[PDB]
């Protein structure tokens, strides 16, 4: 009933519907019925369908930023330990069927929708941070310097994509952690 | 228009509609208007939404297979020329805004949908073909033997995903072919 808790509950319900039915496939009435509140109440928190999609996608973007922030902001970790931590958190997000990550990947392939500039613009901040991790790895001679940090960062997103699909096919923590390590060793050979 | 030509035309129109609006949207009336036939006629060929989707996705699956066959069936090409050809064909499919490829990638991230097991079941005949290409490359000492052919094949899918997104951002043939070469050199260094 507290306003901040209500708003989060409504956002989580909309994200739930987006993950099940598709981004923007939630009516205010649908959200109202999940929250057992009135339609007027949902419109109080999200005056338009546009505002609801924008704020849900902002939450999704923030969750991805937080996933990288937890693994990349530790100061005493090699590049390969950081990559392992990212792969581990992604795998668990799949096994836990986390709605935000399912919407994140659907968002990424929505290339003809009007929401797709916001996917790109939000994720260049994440690419910048990932590239910084690869640059620090190069400085520490943990990987070779012959490939650009931007290319390495883009390739990490490609790794996350295949790890995402494979973890949905086989949601097995041990099996997928073993798979992630092999991918990382192939893509990012040690130095 | 004989009935089998009419059905193929409706399927091609359905692909157009699904690429614009999403695989999950009721397209019978939209397809009807594109074909200049009644919506009853479209339901004669596709009695349910589920039938229309399954048959469109089978066409999409076949189109990806034909891309692979065209790039893999020469059998005297080197591995890196095959990888280059696949990447170039993908880039041009984005620049030409080919509907089947947009739908293919949306299908790939539809992981909770009843349609996803078919994405996987068609994807393993693709993986197996790509894996064999990598194995032949390892046989001719064109790449390191250090990484399993199945892993290399999965990683190629991740490379295609990143190239797909970047080509949609920057549908610039020169820039994307340069980008693809860097990716191939990073993931699959020659010799």
């Amino acid at each position: 009933l507290s306003p901040e808790k209500r708003k989060q509950q409504l956002l989580d319900f909309a994200l739930d519907v987006f993950a099940r039915r598709g981004i923007g496939r939630a009516g205010h009435a649908d959200i109202a019925e999940m929250a057992n509140v009135s339609v007027a109440t949902v419109f109080n928190y999200f005056p338009t369908r546009e505002a609801l999609v924008e704020e849900v996608l902002l939450q999704v973007e923030n969750r991805f930023s937080l996933l990288l922030s937890e693994c990349l902001d530790e100061q005493d970790k090699t590049l390969h330990a950081r990559l392992r931590g990212i792969s581990h958190t992604l795998i668990d997000a799949v096994i836990e069927q986390q709605d935000w990550l399912k919407v994140w990947f659907e968002w990424s392939t929505s290339v003809r929708d009007d929401i797709w500039p916001q996917f790109i613009s939000g994720n260049k901040k994440s690419l910048k941070r990932i590239a910084a991790a690869f640059e620090q790895g190069k400085e520490n001679n943990e990987i070779d310097s012959d490939n650009s940090s931007d290319d390495l960062a883009h390739l990490l997103h490609g790794l996350c994509y295949i790890l995402y699909l494979q973890s949905n096919l086989h949601p097995d923590q041990d099996r997928m952690r073993e798979q992630a390590e092999r991918y990382i060793n192939t893509l990012y050979p040690a130095k």
